[PDB]
């Protein structure tokens, strides 16, 4: 970590702490380190309570810039290019916890967003593109909502079956909440007639089911298939009541 | 019943019986006396086998005719109105148990019909119209179809919810069944959003089911309607998992 001839540790939102001298340099400032991410970042601030800038370069020539507002309640960490402009990440933290990560690209356009609310759920926004749309996902205590982002709004999809439901959130943090149900069509009885034998074959679900036989005898009887609607199964039993022909059209 | 001085009695189709006499009359004639409906009918034959016309009169004038054909195979049985030749009924009837019954109208036409057959299974008319159409029922060992008539055929019909089975019956005698199910649209769960409290509430069939509360502090609860839909029972429960909310949207 970070050491201070004579100075003072300031803890700060999101996990930082802050040294700042106990007395001003020859120019009336005071100093201050912290080191982040294994980086020691430095800068001097005409305030003693340890806000202002502190600045690093990493190894491989990252700018960081860590900015500490003047009440202590939020902090803004920068990582930029070589350059110290192109940005890269830009992660601002609150004192209630809550805080934005957002990732760059090589427009200058953020790519990713990460947005942690006080309460410790989030959203992420990934592949964000360059008309607004991305992938989405909402982090809720106990199990996640995946979705996708438009520029109007973030849209949470959940599916059952035919069963869709969406949770909208706009730009203004506004929840809204809709359903959705296509059901397929329900199974629905036909049948062939084959004269030659005087058997109507009725079927469901493309299997047949069973076979109505109309007798010479002015009878009737009807036998069963397979489950699979592949052959028949028993032997033909006759119908001797009307209520057997309903219940073998059940 | 009926007597004669010196006959023999012959048994006929459908019941019936003729007594024949033993000698000719002084014409060579044969004669036959039968008993039908209560009714005496009389006739003479050159035939001394029981075949013949035996004719007789109701109380109500109406003119009854029973011819007897040669081989003693088929009885016609016609009553006539008061003027000998406006049918009222037609009763054909065969030795292997089979025949045909016919009322008449007004207009000299056939409006009821009975075809019994040979094993004792029926088909009855009845109403029939000048364009051929007509109630219709088909009597089987056991049980009744129901249906109607055309010029073209007879259509039983058996229901069984939304399926119906129709049995076909041309002027021939062949017979073509078919089969339609019109199944109604499943159910579909529809939803309606408060955003005054932010809640879903989900119905099937016309009732009410549950409501989603999205709540301000980023959790769903779930709460049951009362099985017709009025109004809510038990209390909110919390979700904590995908699966709940998957579980909700069954």
């Amino acid at each position: 970590g970070s050491h201070m001839k004579n100075s003072v540790s300031v803890d700060l939102p999101g996990s930082m702490k802050v040294l700042v001298s106990k007395s001003s340099n020859a120019d009336g400032k005071y100093d201050l380190i912290a080191t982040v991410d294994a980086l020691e970042l430095s800068g001097t601030s005409d305030k003693n309570n340890g806000s202002g800038v502190l600045e690093g370069v990493k190894a491989d020539a990252s700018k960081v810039k860590l900015t500490i507002s003047d009440d202590l309640g939020q902090t803004t960490l920068e990582v930029f290019k070589s350059d110290g402009s192109t940005l890269v990440s830009k992660k601002v933290t609150s004192k209630d916890k809550s805080s934005t990560e957002e990732k760059f690209n090589e427009k200058g356009e953020v790519s990713e967003k990460i947005i942690t609310r006080a309460d410790g759920t989030r959203l992420e926004y990934t592949g964000i593109k360059s008309d607004g749309s991305g992938k989405a996902k909402e982090v809720l205590k106990g199990y996640v909502l995946e979705g996708t982002l438009t520029a109007e709004k973030t849209t949470l999809v959940v599916k059952e079956g035919t069963v869709t439901l969406s949770k909208n959130i706009s730009k203004s943090g506004a929840v809204s909440v809709e359903l959705n149900d296509t059901p397929p069509p329900p199974p629905k009885k036909t049948a062939a007639w084959n004269s030659g034998t005087s058997t109507l074959t009725i079927t469901v679900n493309s299997k047949k089911t069973k076979d109505l036989v109309f007798t010479s005898s002015n009878t009737i009887t009807v036998q069963q298939y397979d489950s699979n609607g592949t052959s028949l199964e028993g032997s033909a039993v006759e119908i001797t009541k009307l209520d057997e022909i309903k219940n073998a059209l059940k």
